[PDB]
């Protein structure tokens, strides 16, 4: 798990529905290897063709609006992102995608500090966040060790398992 | 459940570990009805004698120190303290806690601005604390959106039914 991460960005805006991380025509794939060949297509067709394992997404306010999807993170996780940083996230999108083991990190002004393109430096742990391309350096909101824990895990079920593998009622 | 806690103190040192909070004799016991009677027994004897439903517990650093006992959380759960707000927190005890239904918050300094007996009021979704009988207000760290729907749901078993009852895939 590693607790701070490096990447390339990739930027979109405000409200960016499950639609647009997720096309709606693809809700038939179950795999994360088959849903990230899909990652945002209904904002850019061609991102599939730009994006690479361990990039970054920068989004700004209500960041995966819309009804529950859980494809929509599972597609993002199965494409490799790192983790994404956005001003803030909708409340589903959010719970779906720390259960599939997919970063999230809410930054206020995060979309006026990072430009598509720019490397971004993140500590998960405490929030901190560098703009590597420009120094700038920002604070998010971190992830409690709780949190953590979880994505470290893989996502609820495998931590679910190992939690379970510890009990004694 | 209350985005909002106000309760009467009851106040303990440091490292207070597993068999402080719930002693081993009473391992024997798998209910929370149980468990109850014997919360902080270890630290103070007649404890369960002073306590009511609603009270606070303060803590100082390492709360909850020892191997995996879910016994400690299950009980003080069962005796109705409202919450624990302590300088720090054991990783195996913290997530015990959080996992049914004991909210926890971590606030640095919080030792030496509150006495046992004072009224506390605290709000779990900003973290931010007010001493009531000596209006100081500190600052604990907020448990995210995320955990207090793990909170609100009664604790992972119950979060993880509904989870899997709203679930698509």
């Amino acid at each position: 798990m590693r607790s701070i991460i490096k990447g390339r960005v990739w930027k979109f805006g405000n409200n960016v529905d499950t639609d647009a991380i997720l096309p709606a025509r693809y809700l038939v794939y179950t795999k994360p290897e088959e849903l990230a060949q899909f990652v945002m297509t209904g904002a850019d067709p061609d991102f599939p063709k730009k994006v690479k394992p361990g990039d970054i997404i920068v989004g700004g306010k209500n960041f995966g609006c819309g009804s529950s999807r859980e494809h929509a993170p599972l597609g993002l996780k199965g494409a490799g992102i790192s983790c994404v940083i956005a001003e803030s996230f909708a409340r589903i999108f959010y719970r779906n995608a720390i259960n599939v083991g997919l970063p999230l990190i809410e930054c206020k002004g995060i979309s006026e500090k990072v430009n598509e393109g720019d490397e971004l430096e993140v500590n998960l742990e405490t929030g901190e966040i560098k703009n590597l391309t420009t120094g700038e350096v920002l604070k998010g909101q971190k992830l409690p060790e709780f949190m953590m824990e979880i994505l470290e895990a893989g996502g609820l079920m495998p931590y679910l398992k190992k939690k379970m593998a510890e009990s004694q009622l």
